[PDB]
């Protein structure tokens, strides 16, 4: 049975009762216990706000993307919000339980699969630059300043992904990638990662 | 599943959405696709949601009424909007005889295209019928729809003192709109002598 959807009086119904997304079809509606359900990737069109979906962690973000950060063991270490600004994305990060000192902090190219930080790949580098904000041949769009962790093991910071975008399908789109916190300090000059070393925490940027 | 709104956690305590006086899972996985309740996400952005069973329509932001004739053909559509003075109705209809047609909010939903089942005019303030009656009027009383030679109505009208707020005396949610065969004379109890019911639709809730 066809369910119809109107938004402020305008028809948003699908033509055949199917929702299409990245070359897959799904029924556009399920009714269960009297409640109407729609696919997660359809519900932006119905609520007039961007809807971000992190499939492996089953996290929906409305408005601002949320990044949940985990250690290698799958335990929560903190979170971050992203917000689009002029020619960048503003990252507001909270983290706890990290070793005091400076930690390398970057957007990596790939999503983390199965909680294995090696799967994140290298730094997000759509402009084909060398690593480092202090490098004359820098920098990766993914490069941020070190996360400064206190004696208490905590960090709170606002970093900018310079030239990053939350818009979909753009060379500098940071949606559907990852944030990685390193064990070591980023020296701001050395390829590929500022001599940042191991990946101690990370999380997926929804899309 | 987890829900965040502009960065704050809005997740449910136990994975259940409270709706319709029952619980539904705050998500459903069907054949590799994650479904979420339209009402939970719309509620999180502050956008109202309404449902109408006969038309199987979800109305987001403002109610849409689908109008049908006795044969069950779609003959038009109305949007309802909350205003200071009541509820604004913007209506389009086709298939009507040229001339003036009575147009009212009736007290009940239409049960399966039986327009009699809509009952009388919505009358929460216990007045007489008619916008020209010194003892009027029903909250459900609107002016006549003027239908051209083409059989088409297009009008903007106010349900005076009506409301889309829930659980108020003058709530029009879950009632009906009826278009009559005849002209509403604006005076005669109980329906202005507007005669038969020729089209109608249920107001979402
Ligand atoms: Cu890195
Ligand atoms: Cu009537
Ligand atoms: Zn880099
Ligand atoms: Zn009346």
């Amino acid at each position: 049975s066809k369910i119809s959807y109107y938004v402020n009086g305008k028809d948003h119904s699908t033509p055949a009762g199917q929702f299409m997304n990245q070359g897959t079809a799904a029924p556009d509606s399920i009714i269960h216990n009297g409640t109407t359900y729609v696919p997660v990737r359809m519900v932006s069109d119905l609520v007039g706000q961007p809807v971000y979906w992190e499939q492996a962690s089953r996290t929906i973000s409305l408005g601002l993307p949320v990044v949940k950060l985990y250690n290698a063991a799958g335990e929560s270490v903190g979170s971050a919000t992203l917000e689009q600004i002029n020619d960048g994305v503003k990252v507001k990060i909270t983290a706890s339980g990290l070793t005091p000192g400076k930690h390398g902090f970057h957007v990596h190219e790939n999503v983390i699969q199965g909680g294995d930080f090696k799967s994140a790949g290298g730094h997000f580098n759509p402009t084909d630059k060398h690593h480092g904000l202090e490098n004359p041949q820098g920098s990766h769009v993914g490069d941020m300043p070190n996360l400064v962790v206190g004696t208490d093991g905590n960090a709170e910071a606002e970093m900018i992904i310079q030239h990053g975008t939350l818009e979909k399908d753009q060379p500098n789109t940071v949606l559907g990638r990852s944030l990685i916190i390193h064990a070591g300090e980023d020296d701001g000059v050395t390829d590929p990662s500022g001599n940042s070393g191991d990946r101690v925490a990370g999380g997926n940027i929804p899309e």
